[PDB]
């Protein structure tokens, strides 16, 4: 017995046109002391980032990128590791953002890191060095003493800056590489809009704000919200575009029994969706080894799976690129937490993206505005909210290496211009139309 709600496709609403490099994953640093992980050889995660998307954004940073040190012969990177990355990236097709030690390192071993990572790597995959990972939370581990500040840091970030320009005229930047701040990020971007290609931010939908629960990870985050506005009149008072390098549900690896659950992917393809509708250039979620939030899970000796969030980041995968357009709810005050997305695709054909992160209501939703013939439903679904597996997309899970198709594609309810979409509590669904 479903919640009865409208969805107009307004077609001529134009929302922002998401980029084809828009998905990516964040990982930390240290995991470059292993030259096997990131590495031509490595065909088990290659294969898990081409299904998230034919291009995408590899980004290496992370608190260990202050205890990772460079040499040409606490955590070790070696030219071995670095060469292995450039056939990583050669293997994936993505691009890289790649962290650089301004928290322990020195000017000249970050000029000498980055001038090899150019020298392998390249000019095309290389999309922005950064110059320490969240640099306003490094008088928390004692990186800096407490007295560190804005300015303290963008003397950091110069003479960084101007060490690997030497060694690198072409370097790019982004930064500052944390969450939206008034005491960081707006004077960051005021400062060194001339020096960075965009602005680097950081979001965890757990606050410092009540403990997370699958609930409150399937409601709006009025933070998110603020933080996104932020960013959006940075972009306008500095024309600096922003990408959320570092993302996701809760911090120190995640939750047991929030980010490890289907709940997960719900939130994190709302998110993609949320952001990419904002503007964002792009997303990074954050992951590796094994830990609660990680989208992919494994090692290059035991191999990998893709855990629930990575089903969430999949559905926008088989979305694909376009323009957003209006996608308005009505009749909807019963089943707060759907969500919707219209697409206009590359290929021309209109798709919309459905959360239905209600946790007790199902829907039915009548979709107007729609003037195509007919559209095919993948469902995005798992039997409860807080499952750690049995996740399926169009009827499949994802296999080995990533490997994934559709085994059920289900045609959608049409007549007159008009289609219905039954949605069960906590799915989620992409329609083609
Ligand atoms: C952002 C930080 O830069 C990350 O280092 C940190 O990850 C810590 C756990 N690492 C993994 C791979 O699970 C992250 C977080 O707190 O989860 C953010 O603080």
């Amino acid at each position: 017995s479903p919640v009865r709600v409208g969805l107009s496709v307004d077609a001529s609403a134009l929302g922002h046109t998401i980029p084809p490099d828009y998905t990516g994953l964040s990982y930390e640093q240290a995991q470059m002391a292993n030259p096997n992980y990131f590495s031509g050889a490595n065909t088990q995660l290659a294969g898990f980032l081409r299904t998230l998307g034919r291009q995408g954004v590899l980004r290496i940073g992370g608190n260990t990128s202050e205890y990772t040190f460079w040499n040409r012969h606490r955590e070790v990177i070696t030219p071995e590791a670095v060469n292995n990355l450039s056939e990583f990236l050669d293997k994936t097709g993505w691009k890289l953002i790649y962290g650089l030690n301004l928290g322990k390192g020195t000017p000249e071993n970050a000029a000498d890191e980055a001038a090899y990572v150019m020298e392998t790597i390249g000019a095309d995959r290389l999309l922005a060095f950064q110059l320490g990972n969240e640099p306003d939370l490094f008088y928390r581990n004692g990186i800096r003493p407490a007295s560190y500040d804005f300015a303290a840091y963008a003397g950091d970030w110069q003479r960084f800056f101007t060490a690997i320009r030497k060694r690198v005229p072409n370097a790019p930047f982004a930064g500052p590489d944390t969450a939206y701040n008034t005491k960081w990020l707006v004077p960051f971007a005021d400062k060194f809009k001339h020096d960075v290609k965009f602005i680097s931010s950081h979001y965890y939908a757990e606050g410092p704000d009540p403990s997370m629960t699958i609930e409150r990870l399937m409601k709006p985050n009025p933070r998110l919200l603020g933080e996104t506005a932020g960013l959006k009149q940075v972009e306008a008072d500095t024309g600096l575009p922003f990408r959320l390098t570092e993302t996701n549900s809760c911090y120190q690896g995640g939750k047991q029994g929030v980010s490890d659950t289907f709940a997960a992917a719900l939130w994190a393809g709302d998110l993609m969706y949320q952001q990419a509708a904002a503007g964002s250039t792009g997303i990074n979620f954050h992951g590796g080894g094994y830990g609660w939030y990680t989208p992919v899970a494994g090692t290059p000796e035991d191999g990998f799976i893709a855990r629930p969030e990575y089903y969430g980041m999949l559905l926008f995968a088989q979305a694909g690129a376009g323009q957003l357009l209006g996608a308005k709810l009505t009749d909807n005050s019963a089943a707060p937490l759907l969500t919707a997305y219209a697409l206009r695709g590359t290929d021309g054909r209109t798709r919309i993206a459905l959360f239905n992160k209600n946790l007790d209501a199902d829907v039915e939703v009548a979709i107007s505005g729609v003037a195509s013939p007919s559209g095919t439903v993948l469902r995005l679904e798992a039997p409860r909210a807080d499952d750690t597996t049995d996740v399926t997309f169009g009827g499949a899970p994802v296999g080995a290496s990533g490997s994934w198709s559709p085994l059920v594609q289900e045609y959608v309810p049409g007549h007159s211009g008009q289609f219905v979409l039954h949605m069960r509590k906590a799915s989620g669904a992409l329609l083609e139309f």
